[PDB]
């Protein structure tokens, strides 16, 4: 409790241990962990994370670290905490989960700083709403946890999740963070409507038509605003009157989000998934010049998804488990493995929504279309072995969520993932020509390229994953050259990441530079005027409270 | 151009002409009008819009009016009046149209205020991109144009619009206002990627995507961050990476848009639109009931719309032209109107969209669906009469702008029309709940209820049309008390309005009172931080920079 | 002493505890209690009230409570710990008696308070003077003290008090309370003359010819200015010279009363109390229309209050030992109570000032007035049952203090009063119009109406006595309901409340919201000026120091 490896700027110990004294003071000595010595080394598993820091460490692994640990009990708490850190100016990092792996996980952006376990004593379902298709969840709701509240109420026959490829997220964090997952519903924070959250001031605010309350009743009378509930439009309609706010709260550090709406998708009566393998490297390219129109038609339903052989591989088994060769695997290598796997070279699973005589036109149309690309074979999760990739991504792409994906973090003995993600459009082209960098640097890299393709609607994420051994340090700078540099010729190219590591969140704020800034700008001034003090949060995003140097913190 | 009828706030005479003057110095002569005299008494017409205030006027008609207008030629004018209006706090009123009438008009919330005639110059088709199917457009865009500009560029064949009721709105205003049309690109603001706007120092900014800088090359040297062109990826994905801004500038007053990303809609390849007359006024019940699935399930394709007879028979025919009769209309006329006009005492429009298989199959399951309704009666426009709103509705489910509609403004002598617009579940009985409470008063109002639920996927917009006769001030009272009354009877029953004429922005506002305006606060918070100086169009959406008295202006 | 159950806003443990020490390092260890723990559950009596919180406990019993207790020992005393609240910024919960029950009792808007029992050791009469017919007291002086005073120096015979229905409350309390008593010295503020007070900058003041110092003489040398005497004329006139601020010191948080001059009632040779029975509910119309000519015409002396007969009843037994009945009770089971009382459904009782041949015209006026009222009837306390209200009403008509009423508090097992205090007209219709409404609230709140009209000479405080039960949650939220009910509906019809208890001042400050809060407002601004700091009382009549967020406070 007394002394923690690490202080947060400008504070004295004496000040540490005040602060951190009056939060064990209410929060329970319970809630409360103080990081006073390096046996920290623990870095954790993804079945119960470490919060202390980035567990697949790039940087030194003690890097970003928290100062120490706060379960906050409820909402009350997260505020009087607001005004402690207020009180002292320590700031705060805020996290429903813990597995932001592959981003920092835990690991605050300045080190020293508070870590809010949101999750731990959050882990409400506040509630599901069948005629409205919609939950209310805290942090700490795991999509897991989400689904099995379905289950164990028998609603999953009326209403279904939308998953990401693991089932453990905060389906609350990863909605902010603006993730993603497989069905019609895969774009999480566009499922969202009405979120609640402890602002700076440690004010609680409440969104869209969340500002409309709820009318009396002799029921809700005294109840803390936290506790009380919502309107009925509250969770089906996002908008509300005036500004649209929402917005400053996903990826940013505007605020401390405790609850949110998020839709969810009605048993759509059909659904079949399914798998076309490509065969050449190559045919990534027209596959998207077909994959194009079938989307934006909406022939195309929930995220297409089209996967380099590996990552399925890697699902499949370590880089050892297929070829003991330091260096990265040969053009060649690959044909061999998309064979012994009967996979293509490209690998794109998608699913059909609802009514089969829709759906059989649907998947006319999709098979009818992929056909002009030989070799090219089609295939339901029966027509696969039982260790397929495809078995797993029928349950995915159904809001099942599965935990087998993880295993391809495995392809190197020491494996971190992480992901590199320029945005790009739906173009064969572009989709080839961004790729061809892409890989390229993996080679330069000493790495294997591995990564996907998901389809937008109007842009596609470019998905690059990098393992890597955690304990290699000549490997992990490899790593964090291969970042930097990606960084700069997708930007060179025109191609924003649209989501990232903790280390890069600047270099890549700075790619978005139009005239000056002026947006990066924009932000600051409204953290300024929000944040006055800096506690939450600071260098999220890249964007950091005046109280911090930005000479003395950038990367 | 010496003497306004009315100063801005704490301005001086000689400031307001010194103001004026450096004005004319720079936007030409041409580009102002200054407001001398009451001779303004010119309201208008739908087809040539005054700006000085609200045509349709329910306070005094001069009560909300401009000192003078002015029509900037070009962003670097918008940049140096903001210059201006800061050098003396002359406040701005930025409009892209003209056409917020049933809200306002071209009238600025706070008179003496300066009306930015965007769209009189910067009438603009930037761009059109058919494989990314968006547009790019200026304020002054009106939807016509943006057809015509189609259908000139026979792109007709390739991508659609979706226009409101009707035409000649701004594509670009009625966005950022989250306005409503009929096909399922309905959700204007939705459709937006990529945005332009001077902020309040005058500065520039791009949203989302738009932030990330088109590459640079010999032919984009050195023009102005105006003319630049945009990033590959501006206007396919709207958000970028950090903070999603966009919101804070809908219906807000942190900036002055110049420029937007409008989705365009593919041409479907397949398109029926269609009735279904409601028999008895309490069908609207059940519809609902009915209307609901669908729409969650997607059978239900665009925004389907439930219609009040009267709007169709208004569009069909003035009041008079059915019952002399000064008080509102009988339960009784109706049915004989309904009857006389074919349709229902409610009546649903939709459109089927695609390939005839799942055309046909849709409609099954409606018309299917609508079946447990008695006397349900299904059409396509063939099916009806030449004068037939259906046949409208058919161009506009369609992109097709009309202009026919507005002669249901028409009812009454003095036509001007006001609307109402709680926001409800899609449920039968709030439906009806709702509805009851409207009607109730716009009876005790004199006033023949007429509305509509236009169908959000998962909330429903009712908006009570009020046309009132402009010159009888005793009505216009009516009507203000109506408004108001409406307003707190809604909220008692928790819904919201979503937009709203100028004059009710404050009552608006502040029904969103959860947790004590917690939400207008933050909001303030923000406007004054970005528009330190107020110039910014103080008291939208009831926003107030704490330049303005709340005590002197709210209402 | 260590560590409170509640800290105030920002504070720090250590901050409490020095705070706390140097207080006792003050005022004795004796006069502090710190409260360390939920063991506080003790509510208390009306015998010896519990400071800690409001004992009838409407919100979480815990809910409004102090850090600990103070009893400041002398002005002086006042004066240090203002100092220190505005060292540390501790804010106090000053108060007299702690039977502001009904309203709260001792327990401070805000938590974490300090409460200053400020009566427990300043609880002297300063001063009764006969020629000048006043008294000058402390805090501490409850009336019957102020009586037994009067007793004990055989003054009796000269001058006379004005009670309210108990006899233990603060003189002092009660009359910045704005409270109410019996005789024509009912009025109680209007009753002082010359205060004096401890400003929030621990600053001393006397208000009106307070200020006007008494000239100098060698027995008042070197005495405190707290200590000084007053001048003459002081105690006689109120007003002083230039702005007469007396008034921001009711009911509100400008300042802490240390002493008060309060105006004597000169025994008048001749009293004579009664009771008018009135036979039907509908009565009570019909006697205002009679009541508000004489009480204009001042036929009608003191203050008269005509009584709801369950008042009266419950005076007289439980309401079980009158109909075991969870239900409220039937109208018809009040005219068989009424009867088994010899009391109507109203009951007006009233007192005749001075010399008979005066007081005997006067009754026959009054007399002769109520009987157009049929079934009418009168009374002298000498023609009623012994344990007759009437009987104490005698007392009471002449400043005796009983303590006798107190038992309607127990109607219901766990009796806790509160009181809706609507205003209204002297007009039977108002009056009617008033009650039904309270009345068909109190129905549905599963209550029994119960309440009285006394009246004022111009308009008609209606006091709405609501008993509920301290321990049944769902009845408490019932009575929550129908306040905030009650309150919005008064106003609704143009009825404001004088006086609140902690839990609603807000919801009552804001329905006295003329042009935009305009008052509050200008409140507010003075509360700045004064209280720079917030250290007094804040939240009291709902005014809070912009030190308080009125999001994170208003209710
Ligand atoms: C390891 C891994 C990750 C992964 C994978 C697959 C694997 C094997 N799939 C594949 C993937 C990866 C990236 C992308 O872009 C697409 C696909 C994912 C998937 O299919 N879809 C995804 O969207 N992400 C996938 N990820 C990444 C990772 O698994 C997810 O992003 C997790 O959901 C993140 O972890 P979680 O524990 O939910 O988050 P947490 O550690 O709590 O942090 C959230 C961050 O957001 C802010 N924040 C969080 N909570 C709050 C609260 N309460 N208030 C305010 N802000 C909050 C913080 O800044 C925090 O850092
Ligand atoms: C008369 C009428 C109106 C109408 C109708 C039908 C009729 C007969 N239909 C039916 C309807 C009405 C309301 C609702 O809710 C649904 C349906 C409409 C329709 O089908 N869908 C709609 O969304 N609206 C309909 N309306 C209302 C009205 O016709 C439209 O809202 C217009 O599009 C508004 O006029 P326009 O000229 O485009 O706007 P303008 O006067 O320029 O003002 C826009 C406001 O937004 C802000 N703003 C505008 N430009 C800018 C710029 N450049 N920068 C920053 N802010 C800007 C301003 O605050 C301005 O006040
Ligand atoms: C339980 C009850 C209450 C009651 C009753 C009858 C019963 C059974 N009678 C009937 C009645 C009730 C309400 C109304 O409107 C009319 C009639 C009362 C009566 O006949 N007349 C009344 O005026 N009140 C009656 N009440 C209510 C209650 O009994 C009285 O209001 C008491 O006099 C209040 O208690 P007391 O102990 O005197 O006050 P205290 O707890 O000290 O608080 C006073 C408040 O004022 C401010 N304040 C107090 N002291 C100070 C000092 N020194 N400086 C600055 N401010 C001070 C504080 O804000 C404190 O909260």
């Amino acid at each position: 409790e007394f002394r923690p490896l690490t202080l947060p700027p400008k504070l004295s110990l004496s000040d540490f241990n005040e602060f951190i004294q009056d939060i064990i003071r209410i929060v329970g000595s319970e809630n409360v962990e103080v990081i006073s010595s390096k046996d920290q080394i623990v870095d954790g598993s993804y079945m119960k994370p470490t919060h202390t820091h980035d567990p697949h460490h790039v940087m030194d692994q003690d890097y970003f670290l928290a100062s120490a640990i706060v379960a906050p009990r409820n909402v009350a708490d997260v505020q009087s905490i607001v005004g402690l850190a207020n009180k002292f100016s320590f700031p705060l990092w805020p996290i429903s989960i813990g597995r932001n792996s592959g981003y920092g996980g835990a690991a605050p952006r300045v080190s020293g700083s508070v870590v809010l376990d949101m999750g731990k004593n959050m882990n409400r379902v506040l509630e599901v709403n069948v005629e409205g298709a919609y939950c209310v969840v805290e942090p700490g709701v795991t999509y897991h946890d989400l689904h099995n509240y379905l289950e164990a109420n028998n609603l999953r026959d009326k209403l279904w999740l939308d998953v990401p490829d693991l089932g453990g997220g905060s389906v609350l964090g990863n909605a902010v963070e603006r993730g993603v997952g497989y069905t019609p519903y895969g774009d999480h924070w566009m499922m969202h409507s009405g979120m609640e959250v402890v602002l700076a001031n440690g004010e609680l605010l409440r969104t869209g038509m969340g500002a409309l309350p709820d009318p009396k009743r002799p029921e809700t009378m005294g109840l803390k605003p936290e506790d009380q509930p919502w309107s009925k439009i509250a969770h089906l309609f996002p908008y509300g009157f005036g500004p649209y706010i929402d917005g400053l709260f996903s990826q940013s550090n505007m605020g401390i989000v405790t609850k949110i709406g998020i839709w969810l998708m009605p048993n759509p009566r059909g659904y079949q998934s399914y798998l076309i393998t490509l065969p050449k490297d190559g045919d990534l390219k027209q596959a998207v010049d077909i994959i194009r129109p079938l989307r934006l038609g909406m022939a195309l339903q929930n995220v297409p998804t089209i996967r380099h052989i590996l990552l399925d591989a890697a699902v499949l088994g370590d880089k050892r488990s297929y070829s003991s060769r330091t260096e990265p695997l040969s053009d060649e290598e690959l044909d061999k493995i998309a064979k012994q796997l009967n996979l293509g070279r490209w690998n794109f699973y998608g699913a059909l929504y609802g009514p089969e005589p829709i759906r059989r036109v649907l998947w006319e149309t999709i098979k009818d279309a992929f056909s002009a690309i030989p070799g090219v074979k089609f295939y339901f999760p029966e027509d696969t072995p039982e260790n397929s990739v495809l078995r797993v991504r029928d349950k995915t792409m159904q809001g099942i969520p599965t935990y087998d994906e993880l295993k391809w973090i495995d392809w190197l003995p020491n494996g971190a993932h992480l992901f590199f993600s320029p945005i790009a459009k739906v173009s064969g082209e572009d989709a080839m020509m961004q790729y061809a960098v892409t890989k390229k640097r993996c080679q330069e890299a000493g790495l294997d390229f591995i990564g996907t393709f998901t389809v937008g609607m109007r842009e596609m994420h470019h998905i690059v994953c990098i393992v890597f051994n955690k304990k290699d340090l000549i490997q992990k700078r490899k790593v964090q050259w291969l970042m930097r540099t990606l960084i700069d010729d997708c930007a060179a190219n025109g191609w924003g990441e649209y989501r990232t590591h903790l280390a890069f969140m600047d270099q890549i704020m700075e790619t978005y530079n139009w005239n000056n800034s002026s947006f990066l700008r924009f932000n600051e001034v409204l953290k300024n005027a929000v944040d006055p003090n800096g506690i939450i949060a600071p260098g999220k995003s890249g964007v950091w409270p005046s109280q911090y140097s930005h000479v003395t913190w950038k990367l």
